[PDB]
């Protein structure tokens, strides 16, 4: 019934997308750039015949158009017996002006979601980038060659919409939609709307508010020319998957699918493989307690010889073990006080940001960082101070200057005041007791990192 009441909004019924409020895009190039014409890949026939209807359908939609350009890039077939066209815009991307990535990575986005809104509707937009038009100035940029030896049709085609493979399509679209939805954001103070490029989350306090909000959102998305996938929608559910995170009743999990992308990486044998392993797993560092110290043996194996010893394997094992046993994280409650439990061992700072839940403490985040070399050399009880200081600044990213209590296995509010160099900067954000308070000393659990009775 959600399908009929909004025909224009679903890609299944509402046809092709087109941001009506968006002007055609001009694509600035680098100053030293010059047209590059790459010879066409001598395509197979088995591919050229499966690719053909996709191309024809784009011509009918006017998204592809004939042209004649000094530019040209390869059109490769890809992957059942379903061949889809994919254009190698590498040499083009190199010649285009870079832009500031204003896209907030999934986590920092989800972090902006309150627990008081436990009714979710997730949507994704079908053929997002194509909804944006390409100004005739910069169309010739994405020209490619199309032939059909069964016809003798060696001509050129190019895109009238923002293409796939172009390095700036994500940011551009994100900005476009963010602009196009500001109005909807304004006219719904009771709803939270989250956005990663073409992935949308609508959070509401009640189920009613959610339903109505979703109706509004769909009507708007329709009116704007955007089109959502009805097959993959998650409408008005207490529990939803969004950007590879499971949201359910004021709580947040790593979906198993998101785990797999790290769990499924073979033991890195080259330094680059290890780099990207840590790079991928690094996104889930706020689920891994003591991650900075845990992944310590693996860091030095970068850019040197690659001695994959027992330590490296042990760490590599810990990191996956820590994902298999990754906890639930509660969405930060900015209408509550925060508690921060900090600890340090061997020049690595680890800690946990928690909040009240019933009489229990529910972890909001696990904070861990390496102490800079100068601090890493400091004596035992000073590195603690350094650790607390470092983690506090990271917690600030989540608490938003809210009231925050600190606890450590060796309380140390004193030494902050009477240091017998770098203190001028530490006393700044620590002795500011409007946001920051201390607590009694207390040792914490090596795993959970919560206090001991």
């Amino acid at each position: 019934t959600w399908l009929s009441d909004f025909p224009q909004a679903w890609a299944e019924t509402g046809g092709m997308g087109l941001a009506v409020r968006q002007a055609p895009l001009i694509i600035p190039l680098k100053a030293t750039s010059t047209p590059v014409s790459i010879k066409q890949y001598p395509m197979s026939q088995e591919a050229r015949l499966g690719i053909k209807p996709h191309i024809q359908r784009l011509l009918d939609q006017g998204i592809l158009v004939p042209c004649q350009s000094p530019w040209n890039t390869p059109l490769l077939p890809v992957k059942t017996n379903d061949y889809r066209p994919v254009q190698d815009l590498r040499e083009v991307n190199k010649r285009v002006e870079d832009i500031h990535p204003t896209v907030p990575n999934p986590y920092n986005l989800l972090s902006g979601l309150p627990p008081s809104h436990q009714w979710y509707t997730v949507l994704d937009l079908k053929d997002a980038f194509f909804c944006l038009r390409l100004h005739p100035t910069s169309q010739p940029l994405f020209a490619f060659e199309w032939r059909d030896p069964e016809m003798g049709i060696s001509g050129q085609l190019t895109w009238t919409r923002l293409p796939q493979g172009f390095k700036n399509s994500p940011t551009l679209f994100d900005e476009a939609l963010h602009r196009d939805l500001a109005d909807f954001r304004i006219q719904h103070p009771d709803l939270i709307l989250l956005q990663y490029v073409d992935d949308l989350l609508l959070a509401a306090t009640s189920e009613l508010d959610c339903q109505q909000g979703t109706r509004a959102l769909l009507q708007t998305l329709g009116n704007l020319g955007y089109r959502a996938s009805a097959k993959k929608a998650q409408i008005c559910q207490k529990q939803v998957k969004y950007l590879g995170y499971l949201l359910k009743e004021g709580q947040r999990w790593l979906t198993e699918a998101r785990k797999e992308t790290v769990m499924g990486q073979p033991t890195p044998k080259t330094p680059r493989q290890l780099r990207e392993f840590l790079g991928t797993a690094g996104f889930c560092r706020l689920w891994i307690p003591g991650f900075a110290e845990m992944a310590a043996p693996l860091y030095p194996l970068t850019k040197t010889l690659f001695n994959w010893g027992p330590d490296q394997q042990k760490a590599y094992q810990e990191i996956k073990q820590a994902l298999l046993t990754a906890p639930a994280l509660g969405l930060p409650d900015l209408t509550k006080p925060f508690e921060l439990f900090v600890d340090e061992k061997q020049g690595y700072a680890k800690g946990v940001l928690t909040q009240k839940l019933g009489p229990w403490r529910r972890p909001v985040a696990y904070l861990s960082k390496k102490l800079d070399p100068v601090a890493a050399g400091w004596p035992p009880c000073l590195r603690m101070v350094a650790a607390i200081a470092v983690l506090t600044k990271d917690a600030g990213k989540l608490t938003m200057g809210q009231p925050l209590v600190i606890k450590a296995p060796h309380a140390v509010e004193a030494l902050v005041k009477q240091p017998p160099a770098r203190m001028t900067h530490y006393q700044a954000l620590l002795l500011d007791t409007d946001r920051v308070q201390f607590g009694p000393v207390v040792a914490l659990n090596p795993a959970t990192l919560l206090p001991l009775p």
